[PDB]
This record gives C-alpha cells, sequence and structure tokens, in this order.
C-alpha cells in the first residue's frame, strides 16, 4: 500500500471521534436561514418564534421547523417560547466563521 | 406588523455581516467527507491526495475534487513540492470550528 501506517492511525483517530456528529451540527448551522437565526441569538439573548420568521422574511411555520432543527443539534435552547443559543460554543464557532471569511487571498 | 422595531433593528446587524459567505464555508466543511479530511489535516501538518484518499477509502480523483472544493472555500492550502502536492488546514480558525465543534456535540 502507501503510508499505511500513517493512514490506518489517522483512520483509528477519525474512528474515535464522532465526525458524523459534527457534519450534522455543521450542517444544521450552515442553512442559510438557520445561520441567521444562529447569528440573531448571538446578537439579542432571545427571541420568539414570530420575531424569527419576521426577521428571515419566512412563514412561521418555516421558522418553527428552522428551530426544531437547531434545537435538535443543541445549537438553540428555548424557555410563548423563547428562544436563546444552545451555549457559548455555537456563537464562538459563528464568529470564528466570520473571522476566516474575512481574509485575505 | 409585529415587532418591526426589534426586527428592523436585528434585520440591519444581520445585513452588516456575512452570513452568505458563512453558510458556504461551513457548507464545505459539513460534507461527511470533507469533514474527515478537515479532521484529518488536524493530525498532520500537511497531507498528499494519496494520504487523504486512503484515509477515506476513495479514489484520487474523487480526494482530489473534495480538496478543490475546500481550496475554493478558504478551509485548506496547498503548495507544491516535488512536484507533489501538499495540502493543509488554512489556518487554526479551521481547527477551532472542528475541535469546537466535536466538543459540542459530545455535551
Ligand atoms: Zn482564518
Ligand atoms: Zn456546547
Amino acid at each position: 500500500g502507501y503510508d499505511e501506517e500513517k493512514v490506518n492511525r489517522i483512520q483509528g483517530d477519525l474512528q474515535t471521534v464522532d465526525i458524523s456528529g459534527v457534519s450534522q451540527i455543521l450542517k444544521a448551522i450552515a442553512d442559510e436561514n438557520r445561520a441567521k437565526i444562529t447569528y440573531a441569538l448571538c446578537q439579542d439573548e432571545e427571541l420568539c418564534v414570530c420575531d424569527i420568521a419576521n426577521i428571515l422574511g419566512v412563514t412561521i411555520a418555516n421558522a418553527s421547523h428552522h428551530l426544531r432543527t437547531l434545537y435538535k443539534q443543541g445549537v438553540v435552547n428555548f424557555r410563548l417560547a423563547l428562544y436563546s443559543l444552545g451555549d457559548e460554543h455555537i456563537r464562538q464557532i459563528m464568529m470564528i466563521a466570520l473571522a476566516h471569511k474575512k481574509e485575505v487571498k
């Protein structure tokens, strides 16, 4: 084969982490509208579903659907239901991707 | 309307930020194979396309195609040497995104 020891070791490294779960969580945030929601909750502490539907310019059903999806991945929490960021890890991923996207070259 | 002032303001904050671009880069990393490439590049400074293909268990052509995508979205960089093309994480932002995403999912 080719570089089998290094390759087998990195496959091992991948097998020991939930790369699948990373893909799910990033996919949830990556949706245009869910990314807007996530950014919106980085700025205001809590929003209700109607605020979110109006901000996004989408139906209340669509916003509910988007919040359900974020909720399943811990991206948002709820406490009328008011939504907030799941935790500080979500805030940091947002701010880091935004910083990275401003770089030149 | 409903909460027009708050909605207006937040729409205003959102307009100042490149959310479209954030979506593009997160989508690039989220793909199941491209997430594995990204994590794999957290384990060595540089890997060649052949290592990446063998780690994923994909063809060298399919590996190339993921790497092109990652490259275009600024997730990976590369240099040529031998010649042989060597790919690395863009910078620490990508490592942080990967590691923070992993941390969140296990909590
Ligand atoms: Zn960066
Ligand atoms: Zn977390």
